[PDB]
């Protein structure tokens, strides 16, 4: 069942949150926020700046203090208040998935099954983690008794995309705040308002006050503030590629933090004869297209070997020309907006390239509509690996589909990319399943499926798709710094 | 017993280690390698530059291709050619021993009996794990197989320091190569040479060639070419925090390369009136005075409660006026020299602003000899939290005993640095040992002891004291990489 | 605050549960259950026998069928459901309480703030590992791909004692339904009453039918169907050592069924004498009168250093002379009564020995009431290791108090016992801590309190006090059972 | 290569070995050891019984008191000591496998390439492990520092079968010692004289006294007392799953030791009709004539689809008709005899079961030479679910094929079995292989091969094929026991 809210929706929460309070911001200060299907604006928000981060480290910092409510507290109330704040994001499920749909340019139904449900499960398994971080006791050369403590790191900076707001604000929360660290929450300018009313929710839930602090703002403002803060422990990531490697020399050339970031991808898709070719065509279809391809593991090179190259491009063309665009909050709308003027612009230029460069214009290749930032379906056929459409992320709803017919080849083309987020392998041969996948130089690799994302793995980049991991019980190594204590002792034994 | 070698030192490998083969430099140029104690040069060794690192690279990435051999050989045999190197250190140990002491300055009692003891152990301990790296099988929401396979990261660019070039040297490649990465080892323009004798061990072991390279040369040439390397996966670092900001930001810059740091302290220890005194007294001597105080966890801020300060700065003394200056080869000798000049200067610019700034000098305070770079062991009582002496590492012989009256006050001087490498509590309280040792932002404390590292023990840095941890259990994590690959099945079952 | 059920309870449940339905015993036979405060019969309920069992263990044994909905589900929703279980007994805390305390002579204020805190907090912590249980990816030797499945064992038999019913019916279920295990429970004969209205919550929680089964009925009847049965795959017992070893010939004898047991002991502190010597004195305490003496871990052995022995033993009896004995109902009551006749019998026989063997009788000694199997509180000092009541397991309100001079010898005396589930040290010496908690041979040994049990620690006996560990992650080893897969693989690389 | 001792076998070691000493039996009486293939007598060894039992476990508890020698090294040196122990086991061979295959009726070939190199690499990887076991520091609710210690269980009773001698002592005193366990081994009546060859290479190595101690002599006395003990720990055999009941009850029935069993199999593989055909025909035949059929894997039901089934039986039978009996020390020859005369009549008897109940003989079917235990390779094809040969341990070279023609059935025929050690499945379809491996109620699943083995996977049955894993990770648990350490604390911290 899709159930929807009943009432308008209204905004309520447009400031900056520190302490359980609302602020303004210290200059006084407001930005505005959009509906990228109508390009009108929803509401403004406090624009915090350097000085207003500056406040929220200082709450973060005294809330992360030995004998602190949050240090002190038992590790299974930190994930009691955890699942309790999943309950509150459960109970305003239909408000934050409309919230969400509204602000994002995200199709609702998306928005309410997966986006929320992902968004509950995510925090309820963080939530269980609380309690099972745990170090060792280790049998050290010499008379001492030797432990680890698995500390929380302390205040960790977080900067969340605009592409999956909610997800992805609580993919930083939920680790972080299950190992015991205090947050500085930095959302995307584009989409302040779902991370503002989650802020409501941490209070509500009852959350000690600093422990979760969320600054609106800009980029070379806010987040250029956190990356190059002195008293940030450390600072995740989730963006392109090219701020990343901002990010990790404002952290080099300020105080050393620690850095993880989940970065951009050109994912390739390997598609051999032997596959199931509908479902093939289905899930590389999905894998490219999911959310307007706003998606960093975006399916966006798929290899198909020759001899069903031709059908596979055919069943794609016809499943793409399947869409109906327009307002996301529309039921049997199957296809929202872009986010912004920025990425719009971008993407159309990509498809200009495409064009230009010789790839074969299958269907789509312009913009629609009287308002909101659309573009129409496109898929290219006979790619070739210097074209910019092979090469450069769209981040649109733009397929590139290209023949192979070597298999050897074809891995090194696959791998032949600074990015390597993810990949799919398409095949019925269970050597050649495992062969490829491990030969792969991708973070996620899926065997005949796509885009299959859940809590309980790992996730993240090879190469310069990211540093580091998240969720699984891997990610949580990331939001825990080891400590050893060595005690000298009389005599040991085993 | 401490045995000898029974003829003269002869240094036969001066090289560039590529490919398991012998390299002059691209340019033909060599630099000198001195002797600390006498300044004479010992030899010439081949300056590795850019293009010398690039051809490195070049031979660790074919290394480490997909099907090659040290890709395919099984784990277990990773590990056996470990233990087989281990072994062969062993058989060379007096050699390598004569050739540490004379090269780094290192008295030659524990360059055999700790250094090269450390050396073998570490390399054992690492051996032990390569066939014990494993991934995790994951139950996943949905219909799918999901596992993880923990993967080497490839490439791994290890810069070492001069202070303990052969421990250092398996510090890095010990774990590296147990997780099946390839490496490019940058071995300290100081100290080159027991490492280019490894790395004819190396060959004898039968490590396939590409898989361990040694290029030595300088910082500025050698090391600023493997941090912004387009195709290194990995840097590791041990030296100054300052030179670690420059590798985090070149890696920024560059590839995204994922970084490991362990860097300077001012590590600090504390000192209760109930501390058994003779022994906090003993190892604090040792935390500050080992190997000339060139240790990044020296002991460098020794704070003792008021009742019993007087008595344990007069202990200290007496301790510290015990030594016999001279060459590290000859026996009954218990300090060497300093590394190098640069060194040198900084330790003695220091000891002049700890008198200018009003320090109480109780011993030593000057140069020492006709040649070598040696520094009378100095002690300086009423030291304060503000003076160049208490905030910045010295890298010298030289303590710093402070006087505190209350616990909640000192907990907080000691956190109260940029670094975090260490630190050292002395009581006999049961709760204060936890407590204490709880509240320190620092990587290890000692409780009544200092200075005991082991390989089963993870390693290194909160703060600027360094980024991620070496040795032990988790110390590996940082040598792979993790694949996520979820593979679409028709039904799961528990 | 200790609030009240506001009506009488009313007996609801009181019938077989199979396959989430009230059954009849198939003999049509009831027995009574008795209130152990007034001797009075508070129900009957339906007697299960072995043909009873025998249904049982096929529904549990169809619901973990392959594709059955237990198997299928997301590991993530076995967990949730887990987690609506504890939200469920928290909405009926005052009911269970009180049902708790009236069928098992359980102190109201216990039940209602420990027992059903304890419980409702043990199924939380279960419901998180439930999407947190991982095999492994293993790098063999060879060319083939090896993965672990840590599947659920499958039909569990759980008897569950009668001193905590609750709690042990959560320290069974919680761990054993989170791995995937379906289960067949056969509650105390003395108290099934709690445990029946967990199952009626197992219903509404919407468990499927068939994971939980509960089997109310006899020990040698119910509980030897459950041992012998030769398609129940594991036993988990906790009770007795003598039904203990009867479990485990009958586990051997039948079908090699996997067994854990959590049995007796005669667990020991050692007071050293720089103890905190009133910490000692309450902890020591509590640690053998909590429950009336009914708990496995009751500390019936206190070694006392010589020269505070006297002390130990004068402000122990002081304590001891405190309580108000009484229906465990009525608010201000400290001491409830014990089980049962049989128990009672015990308690009185063992303090009759310690008078006959020439213990010194501080306090106590005797019966008390006119109805209600109560037994004063009673203390012995000087006694020696061969009495009666310093070898056999008393399960009652009697202190044993002993004084040693040689810590040597007072360790050894200490480990001199079949049992070994539990022990207490009482000192400020960090070495002695640390030394004697390593030397003494029992699987929890508290420093400086006793009887503190948490859910993240694993709980159970070295040597007769059982076999195995609940709780903690290493108790989740138990519920699983672990599947090595090996895939042949044309080429493996790390 | 296949290298030969140059001299003949001289037998040495023929006595008890306690404390590293050489013992005459208590009784004074010996037994006669013999060789297989010829039935002649090779030596006298002395008969241990329960008195010399009593000798080795009293020698083994003091080597584990606390503060002994092997309690109290460094754990890396335990490693050390079994590392040695593998460099000499390989030092010594071809006298091993001469011995191993004199003994046991083991092909030589085999007992060079095979056992011997499987022994060394199995003590080699359990060196690893010594150092690398680690306890927990565990975030308990409540002020407290929890940690735990992974501490050995103490005295292990080992009881090895006669089929793989060598190999098993290694799986056995392995993982034992790696954890700081002192054992007491009981080599098969059998085959003693390779584990009293290992003794004098643990003497040798440097072990401290008592911590192996090796009894040879007979099951129902020797074996009988290492069950019934009532200081012995915890005992592990490997052996008929009749026998494993038997040690499962007087475990239960004297001091509620640990046990763990590797018993026998009747494993299945199914073959599906896309299967791999050859690839199937070689793995299964090898699978089920490894070692004159004398493996608890044995492969002893193989069910094919019945379009390929035909076709599988003439390929099968064609590949057992190509062996070479007689003496396994001969070159060339590639079947050896069985183990003794109650094994032989065994087999024999249910080959006449085979014939009598309607199996198709195809090839063998009866004895072979004018001395020494030999069989004629022997194929069942037509074979039924009900036949003896379908349901009992044959032990022997004696293969049963069947056919089927439906997936679901013939999964619940693979179960249908109080056995499950473990199977082999044969296809190339992915979604195939993943979910009947999972379906199967075995410990090991190989898919598309069958027989691999190697140290870094846990090896053990389901049902009454075992209790408990060897090697891998997780077997390392079963040498631990699980001490909780729990200390009161002012104020704890995350
Ligand atoms: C909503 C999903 S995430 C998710 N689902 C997707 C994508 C593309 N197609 N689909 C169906 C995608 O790119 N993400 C995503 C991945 C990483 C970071 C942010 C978003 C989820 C699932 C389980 C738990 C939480 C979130
Ligand atoms: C030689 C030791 S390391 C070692 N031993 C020391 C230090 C100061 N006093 N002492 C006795 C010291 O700073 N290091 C050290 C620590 C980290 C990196 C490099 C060196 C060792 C021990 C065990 C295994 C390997 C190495
Ligand atoms: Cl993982
Ligand atoms: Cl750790
Ligand atoms: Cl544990
Ligand atoms: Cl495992
Ligand atoms: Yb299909
Ligand atoms: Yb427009
Ligand atoms: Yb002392
Ligand atoms: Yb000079
Ligand atoms: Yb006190
Ligand atoms: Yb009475
Ligand atoms: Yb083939
Ligand atoms: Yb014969």
């Amino acid at each position: 069942d899709l159930p929807v809210l009943l009432t308008d929706l209204k905004i309520q929460y447009t400031k900056i949150f520190i302490n359980n309070e609302w602020h303004d911001s210290v200059s006084g200060k407001k930005f505005p926020v959009f509906n990228p299907a109508t390009e009108e604006e929803l509401c403004q928000v406090e624009e915090g700046d350097k000085e207003d981060v500056d406040k929220a480290v200082k709450a973060a910092r005294q809330a992360f203090q030995i004998g602190s409510p949050w240090r002190t507290m038992d590790a299974s109330e930190r994930g009691r208040l955890l699942y309790k704040l999943a309950d509150l994001i459960e109970r305003d499920r239909l408000l934050l998935a409309t919230m969400e749909s509204m602000n994002g340019g995200k199709l609702y139904s998306n928005a309410y099954l997966s986006d929320l449900a992902g968004c509950i499960k995510t925090l309820r398994y963080c939530a269980g983690w609380a309690d099972k971080i745990q170090g060792r006791t280790i049998p050290i050369d010499g008379n001492f008794f030797t432990y680890t403590r698995h500390e929380p790191i302390g205040v960790c900076g977080q900067i969340i995309p605009w592409n999956f707001p909610l997800v992805m604000l609580i993919w930083k929360i939920g680790p972080a705040l299950s190992c015991g660290n205090t947050v500085v929450v930095k959302p995307a300018e584009q989409t302040p308002l779902t991370a503002l009313h989650v802020a409501s929710l941490i209070k509500e839930a009852g959350f000690p006050p600093g422990v979760v602090n969320i600054v609106p703002g800009y980029g070379p403002t806010a987040g250029a503030a956190i990356s190059s803060h002195m008293d940030i422990d450390k600072v995740a990531f989730t963006g392109s590629t090219e701020v990343g490697k901002l990010i990790k020399e404002a952290a080099g050339k300020s105080n050393l933090k620690r850095v993880t970031l989940e970065l951009g991808g050109k994912s390739p898709c390997i598609v051999l004869a032997d596959a199931d070719l509908d479902n093939a065509v289905e899930f590389a279809h999905h894998g490219v297209f999911y959310h307007q391809g706003q998606c960093c593991i975006a399916a966006s090179r798929i290899f198909v070997e020759e001899s069903i190259y031709d059908e596979f491009v055919r069943r794609s063309v016809e499943r793409a020309k399947k869409y109906i665009l327009g307002n996301p909050l529309t039921p049997g709308v199957t296809q929202g907006p872009q986010i912004d003027k920025e990425q719009y612009d971008k993407i159309l230029d990509l498809i200009e390239s495409g064009k230009k460069e010789g790839a074969k214009l299958e269907c789509g290749g312009g913009p629609w509509g009287n308002k909101g930032y659309f573009v129409q379906p496109t898929v290219f056929s006979n790619v070739t690996d210097e074209m910019r459409i092979a090469k450069e992320e769209i981040f649109g709803p733009v397929q590139q589909i290209m023949k192979f017919k070597s298999l050897d080849d074809v891995i090194k083309r696959a791998n032949n990319t600074f990015y390597g987020l993810s990949a799919g392998v398409f095949t019925k041969d269970i050597d050649k399943a495992i062969t490829i996948s491990s030969a792969l130089q991708a973070g996620t690799v899926w065997v005949n499926c796509y885009g299959v994302v859940s809590a309980q793995c790992p996730f993240g980049g090879f190469k310069m798709s990211g540093n580091g991991r998240e969720l699984g019980e891997y990610g949580f190594h990331e939001y825990t710094e080891v400590k050893t204590v060595t005690v000298k002792i009389s005599q040991k034994n085993s």
